[PDB]
């Protein structure tokens, strides 16, 4: 997959899925602009921007700079998401507020500040990482599946607003996945692929948790031209554990 002279922008690149997404597009040979609320990593095989993607006025302010320098937004990635987890009874209002504003209104905000210019260009592609709890409820992530069966809806919606010019816009949903996300919840990666029978959690069929590698592989699979007449759809990366789900 030859991404040779596309821009291609990626939030939460500052680690973990999106940080995996970016380099693979660098890797294919993209232009790559990553954005993150922090930058932690010594260095980054691309240019990054400082961004709260939860903070509209900060949105369209880094998006105004940027926009004035391109002539085409090839790819638009959004990964940045956060995982609060609780009964739906105990969890606090900060972590309900916080998680629906930046998992759900930061792709709103960067949709709301780039449709244009998918519109005026006639093209692109947008793949938005979901998560498998939009798939299937999960004990404990109520809010978390919520948020991501939200920004699922939002990013179908947007995708059909946007067909007319030609832009395809998919989503990615992984499963478990070795990030720093995953690991804070070390038997726990067997336990996983086993399943939880007593939360209604089914394990891994493919007996294994997933690479960030393996969710990037499978976001520029849909950016590509591979995947020119796919739109609006959902690929799950769970190696089978929603069964189709
Ligand atoms: N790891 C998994 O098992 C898993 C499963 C399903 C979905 N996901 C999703 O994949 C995406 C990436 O997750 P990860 O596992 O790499 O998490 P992570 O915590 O390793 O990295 C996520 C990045 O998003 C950034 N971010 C968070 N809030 C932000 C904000 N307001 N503005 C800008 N950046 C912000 C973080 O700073 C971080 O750099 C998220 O949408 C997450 O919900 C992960």
């Amino acid at each position: 997959l030859d991404f040779h002279g596309q821009t291609v922008w990626v939030t939460g690149a500052g680690k973990g899925i999106g940080y995996a997404t970016a380099l693979a597009f660098v890797e294919a040979g993209a232009n790559v602009t990553g954005f993150d609320l922090a930058f932690d990593g010594e260095g980054y095989p691309f240019a990054t921007e400082m961004l709260d993607v939860a903070d509209a006025d900060q949105v369209r302010d880094v998006c105004a700079r940027l926009l004035n320098d391109i002539e085409r937004l090839d790819v638009l990635v959004n990964a940045a998401g956060i995982l609060r987890m609780g009964a739906t009874d105990q969890l606090s209002a900060e972590d309900w507020q916080q998680t629906f504003a930046v998992n759900v209104g930061g792709a709103f905000n960067l949709f709301q500040q780039t449709m244009a210019q998918f519109r005026r260009q006639r093209g692109g592609a947008i793949v938005t990482v979901a998560s498998d709890a939009a798939h299937t409820p999960r004990i404990g992530m109520s809010a978390y599946g919520a948020s991501k069966a939200a920004l699922k809806s939002l990013a179908l919606t947007v995708g059909l607003e946007l067909a007319g010019s030609g832009v395809r816009c998919n989503l990615v949903s992984p499963g478990s996945t070795d990030t720093d996300m995953q690991r804070t919840l070390e038997d726990a990666e067997q336990q996983r692929i086993r399943g939880f029978g007593e939360q209604f959690k089914l394990g891994i069929p493919l007996g294994k948790i997933a690479r960030p590698q393996e969710i990037a592989n499978t976001i520029l699979f849909l950016a590509s031209s591979h995947a020119s007449h796919i739109t609006l759809q959902d690929i799950v990366v769970d190696g089978g554990s929603t069964l189709g789900a």
